[PDB]
């Protein structure tokens, strides 16, 4: 899989994409790498923030599905013609596949004004395709079509400076990773939905009931850059993490991600660990990420950023939590595998961990319903 290593790049706060062509000739457009989502949507018309986009009528392939697709998010939208067409990984498997593609005519707050991506690769599964799951994603249609296996690992390769890493598509490489892959289960194909049974900050547990921490649900997301907790969980996390770093002393809207701190006293700041449900009953085995993961430079204003903040749709495992490890979407099997990054920052002291096993009991009852 070596041709796969490094296929992938970005900016700080921008997002990891990864190389595509759409068409006949190859269009060449990056692709923001995207596991909580679920469509491959593309610019198709020209944004100013674009540095190009997909022009279907130059694709003797392109096959018009006489649809259209609107997908609002919170602030702002995307809306589309959906069709399909002939995409490839060219840093990826050799092997071209027809997939659906969302072509973007219309968008408030999706494009970044700098960013050098195009469009986004929705790596979830149908049931949050939209406008619905009959609109095939296109891992799905990868899979189908060729003999690539049923999965994707990803290394993401935190720090505008730049971030890299690598998408392996149908495998693994072990170069990636040190230690033990250790595997928890996807509890529903949708979201990439998994369930934590308990949290440590600096091994001290927060002593919650772990239903807490899945409310409503918890899910691993390349998309988003932070570490994102349920209400409840995040109060106690903060709380905790205030009391290790009491000695140095930082504004107070620093804690919800209103401001930033610069001089590094990595001692002083604590480890952070979950615990995931394991793949055998009442087992289960801890991730731990360090200050470095969860404290992320803000370049343009050594100066740093508080990367935990709360959500009323759950638990996101975002870069902060990825940018630690080697992970491993092994659809095949519904499970989803963490072995510690050979990328990831560190110093000369600690390092991020996946350690197991570990005896946990009524781990079922941390899933929401
Ligand atoms: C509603 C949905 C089905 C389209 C997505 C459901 N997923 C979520 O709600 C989880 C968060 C998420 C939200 C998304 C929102 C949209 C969206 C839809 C309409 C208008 C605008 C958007 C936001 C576009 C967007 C998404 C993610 C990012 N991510 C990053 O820039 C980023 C990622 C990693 C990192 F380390 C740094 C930055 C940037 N822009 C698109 C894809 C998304 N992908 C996601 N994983």
């Amino acid at each position: 899989f070596v041709e796969m290593v490094d296929n992938l790049r970005g900016k700080s706060g921008q997002g990891y994409y990864v190389e595509m062509t759409v068409g006949s000739p190859p269009q060449t457009l990056n692709i923001l790498v995207d596991t909580g989502s679920s469509n491959f949507a593309v610019g198709a018309a020209p944004h100013p923030f674009l540095h190009r986009y997909y022009q279907r009528q130059l694709s003797s392939t392109y096959r018009d599905l006489r649809k259209g697709v609107y997908v609002p998010y919170t602030q702002g939208k995307w809306e589309g013609e959906l069709g399909t067409d002939l995409v490839s990984i060219p840093h990826g498997p050799n092997v071209t596949v027809r997939a659906n593609i969302a072509a973007i005519t219309e968008s408030d707050k999706f494009f970044i004004n700098g960013s050098n991506w195009e469009g986004i690769l929705g790596l979830a599964y149908a049931e949050i395709a939209r406008p619905d799951d009959s609109l095939e994603p296109f891992f799905d249609s990868l899979v189908k079509q060729t003999h690539v296996p049923n999965l994707f690992s990803l290394q993401l390769c935190g720090a505008l400076a730049s971030v890299g890493g690598s998408m392996i598509i149908g495998g693994i490489d072990h170069s990636l990773y040190t230690g033990s892959l250790w595997y928890t289960p996807i509890r529903r194909e949708w979201y990439y939905e998994v369930i934590i049974v308990r949290v440590e900050i600096n091994g001290q547990d927060l002593k919650m009931d772990c239903k807490e921490y899945n409310y409503d649900k918890s899910i691993v997301d390349s998309g988003t850059t932070n570490l994102r907790l349920p209400k409840k969980v995040f109060e106690a996390a903060v709380k905790s993490i205030k009391a290790a770093s009491s000695t140095e002393k930082f504004p107070d809207g620093f804690w919800l991600g209103e401001q930033l701190v610069c001089w590094t006293p990595w001692n002083i700041f604590p480890v952070i660990s979950l615990y995931l449900m394991g793949e055998v009953t009442n087992q289960s085995f801890r991730i731990t990420i360090l200050p470095q993961q969860y404290l992320r430079p803000v370049e343009d204003v050594d100066c740093y950023k508080f990367a935990i903040s709360q959500s009323s749709t759950g638990t996101v495992m975002g870069a902060v939590i990825m940018e630690g490890f080697y992970v491993v979407f092994d659809r095949a099997r519904k499970r989803i595998g963490f072995a510690v990054s050979a990328c990831h920052v560190h110093d000369e002291f600690r390092t991020a961990a996946v350690e197991g096993p570990f005896v946990t009991l009524d781990m079922e009852d941390c899933g929401y319903n």
